[PDB]
């Protein structure tokens, strides 16, 4: 067991390893409790988050399982990794705070597309690691659910990392039309909505669909897209969705090459065949990597596939002090990343 020390942060209790020094907050609580430091043991800037009130409820306790679980188990370069996981307590009966380390990332696309006006290139190669680190995530038969420009992150050299920051910009925005309404018949493809939604506003700074509401999203989402034909009519099983979209007034699907006009055909190519609205005819995240428009990029034999994901603990339900074990468990065996960089 190291040593820690304490401080006191912005109306909050740090207390850390002497590994890490020079807290400083960062996003003003946009991330969470989270803190800048330098790593002494690898002389590299990371971030602390100490997790809030981790295990007030079941519902925290819960969440701060699986987010330590999901977290422990990334292991791919465009997915965000943990760094360490510590708790000042010496037992379990003690056991009260969280505090995990990942790299300290430079900026959000958010924070990119509203600065930059973003070449080609550089969208290849960001929507590019988007999708290979989907490729991985969706592997494990994890989904993301909640992707949109504010939980990705890159560096000065544009590499890229997925993670989620959790609860300006809207994920409805970015959310894919079936888990919009009803929500039983969706897969992993509901983030390859997202992707497109997020290459679209890289190609041309405009958010793509930015309603106000679930209703008026949907609206906007038809206007590109088009109404459902019979053939996917036949796949909704919601009564009030079926009858809500068959009340509408019939719209065309719009030629992708009259509304992303002068963009890269490759990439006009590879929208239609994300942004569809049946999401059994949806492209796949390995099958993406695989479209001409990555031909500079892609390498089918570094695009690894994840190590297959426990989720059997979604399913149970468990009491706080359940929860809690469970994640002091997880704390215990955690076996730090080779260092060597
Ligand atoms: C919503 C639920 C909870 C809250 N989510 C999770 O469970 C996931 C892990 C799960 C995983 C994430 C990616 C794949 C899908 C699932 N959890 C994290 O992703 C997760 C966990 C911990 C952190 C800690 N790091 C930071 O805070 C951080 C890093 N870079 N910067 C930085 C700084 C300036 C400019 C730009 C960036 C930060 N502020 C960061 C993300």
């Amino acid at each position: 067991r190291p040593t820690f020390y304490r401080q006191e942060l912005n109306k909050t209790i740090w207390e850390v390893p002497e590994r890490y020094q020079n807290l400083s907050p960062v996003g003003s609580g946009a991330y969470g409790s989270v803190c800048a430091a330098f790593d002494t043991k690898t002389g590299h800037r990371v971030a602390v988050k100490k997790l809030s009130r981790p295990f007030q409820s079941i519902i925290h306790a819960k969440r701060t399982y699986r987010e330590l679980r999901l977290l422990k188990h990334m292991k791919h370069e465009n997915v965000i990794g943990l760094l360490d996981v510590f708790t000042p307590a010496r037992s379990l009966e003690e056991f009260n705070d969280v505090y995990l380390v990942t790299h300290l990332m430079g900026a959000d696309l958010n924070n990119i597309v509203k600065c930059q006006k973003l070449t080609d290139d550089h969208v290849q190669f960001l929507i590019y690691q988007i999708l290979r680190g989907l490729k991985y995530i969706h592997s494990a038969d994890i989904i993301h659910r909640d992707l949109k420009p504010s939980n990705l992150a890159v560096n000065e050299d544009c590499e890229l990392k997925i993670l989620d920051f959790g609860l300006y910009v809207a994920t409805r925005w970015y959310r894919a039309p079936e888990i919009m309404l009803n929500w039983m018949h969706y897969n992993q493809t509901v983030d390859i909505w997202s992707v497109g939604c997020i290459m679209a506003e890289l190609l041309t700074g405009r958010t793509l669909f930015p309603g106000t509401d679930h209703i008026d999203q949907l609206k906007l989402i038809l206007r590109l897209v088009g109404t459902p034909g019979a053939e996917l009519l036949k796949k909704i099983s919601s009564e009030s969705a079926r009858n809500y979209i068959q009340s509408l007034a019939q719209m065309p699907k719009m030629n992708f090459a009259n509304v992303f006009i002068g963009a890269n055909p490759l990439a006009v190519d590879l929208l239609e065949k994300m942004l569809v609205l049946d999401s059994d005819k949806r492209i796949t995240a390995a099958q993406a990597l695989a479209h001409a428009y990555f031909a500079q990029y892609h390498d089918p034999d570094d695009e690894p596939v994840a190590d297959p994901y426990d989720q059997s603990f979604e399913s149970r339900d468990l009491l706080i002090d359940e929860w809690k074990s469970l994640t002091y468990d997880e704390v215990i065996s955690f076996v730090p990343p080779p260092l060597d960089q």
